[PDB]
């Protein structure tokens, strides 16, 4: 039993039952089929990552995850990293690690994604992450949901998208913007806010992201 849990057995069989029901019902065409297939693996990549707050995590791995959770904490107070790097700097740590929670995999996924994005025709165009409190999630094109933290993810109806998310996540109430980077490049902070600073520190955080390539790596 894993006393640190954040949710229960029975609530995380009742969110994998609803996204199967949602993935039975849509049919991809070939183009989205390869972008889910990335984003498939992307989420299984993330697993190495131990959590500590899930009912099938090891609470043996209780105070490594908590290591990460400080530094993550201590790295988004910050006053001189814009919010792309914080983001990014936790992503690395926590894969470096090996250790983190909800959060740090969702920052994880954010990075391996924009990372994946700079490659030549990638399908990847938006990146947005938001939470449900402190549950984060991954919407990918306006077009997917990702959840590393459990590690499911399903297709999004373009335009309606409540009734998928608000299927999957009746009893999680309303979900809140966090960080998002649009098809222009323009990135946007915690209601919404333009980040400029983020804008301009695109190029130095898509470098540090290829100086630890394999952290991202998918290669066949």
């Amino acid at each position: 039993p894993n006393q640190y849990a954040a949710l229960t057995h029975s609530q995380v069989q009742e969110v994998k039952a609803k996204v199967r029901t949602v993935n039975d019902k849509f049919h991809l065409n070939a183009e989205e089929k390869k972008l889910w297939e990335l984003i498939l693996l992307g989420n299984q990549l993330a697993q190495n990552i131990s959590s500590c707050d899930l009912p099938t995590d090891n609470e043996d791995d209780a105070s490594l995850v908590k290591l990460t959770q400080i530094f993550a904490d201590e790295t988004l107070e910050r006053t001189d990293l814009t919010w792309l790097n914080k983001i990014l700097k936790i992503a690395l740590y926590s894969r470096g690690s090996g250790f983190g929670n909800c959060q740090e995999k969702a920052f994880f996924v954010f990075a391996l994604l924009l990372h994946q994005a700079q490659k030549p025709e990638s399908l990847i165009h938006s990146l947005r992450l938001a939470t449900f409190n402190n549950h984060f999630i991954l919407i990918v094109n306006e077009q997917f949901l990702m959840d590393p933290w459990l590690n499911l993810a399903f297709p999004l109806s373009k335009g309606n998208q409540q009734l998928e998310i608000g299927y999957v996540f009746e009893r999680f109430g309303r979900l809140v913007n966090y960080f998002s980077i649009n098809q222009e490049g323009q990135c946007f902070t915690h209601t919404i806010e333009r980040d400029p600073s983020s804008e301009k520190d695109m190029a130095n955080c898509i470098h540090s992201l290829l100086d630890h390539r394999d952290y991202f790596d998918l290669s066949i």
